């Protein structure tokens, strides 16, 4: 398993404009258009991140394109961020996946706020780590999902997602 597949399986894959668990406008692999109420706003925020008139429809090709865009950035962000980096460099490689879900869920500013599970992460206290970031609202809003992640800081392999 990769952080690919991973993802695809916490995200789905829609092909026409939709709404987050948030209530925000989506498309594609989990690639947020806009936070605002209106899907006029959504659709021209589509046309523009693809280069087309798309009419809130886009194709797999476009979607995984997006993806490969979303996924680099979300790398690129730990890499820059002063708090990430030194937790990112310290983890092996399957933690680092469920760091970054997170960091794509969430962004670089809200996983930069989970303080103390990122103390407990460095100093690789997995359990106690896991029962901290389950006091979130993160955990309450999107149990089954976060559950999958902590899982994978917890044990270190992918057994969360060959269920799924």
């Amino acid at each position: 398993m990769n952080i690919f597949e991973m993802l695809r399986i916490d995200e789905g894959l829609r092909l026409k404009i939709y709404k987050d668990t948030e209530g925000y406008y989506t498309i594609g692999i989990g690639h947020l258009l806009t936070k605002s109420p209106s899907l006029n706003a959504a659709k021209s925020e589509l046309d523009k991140a693809i280069g087309r008139n798309c009419n809130g429809v886009i194709t797999k090709d476009e979607a995984e394109k997006l993806f490969n865009q979303d996924v680099d950035a979300a790398v690129r962000g730990i890499l820059r961020n002063a708090k990430l980096k030194p937790v990112y460099d310290s983890l092996d490689a399957v933690r680092r996946c469920a760091l970054i879900n997170m960091v794509f869920q969430m962004g670089e500013t809200g996983v930069a706020g989970f303080t103390n599970s990122l103390r407990m992460l460095q100093q690789k206290r997995w359990d106690e780590a896991a029962v901290n970031l389950a006091k979130s609202r993160w955990y309450n809003q999107t149990p089954n999902r976060a559950k999958r992640v902590i899982t994978t800081f917890r044990t270190g392999d992918w057994d969360a997602y060959k269920n799924l």
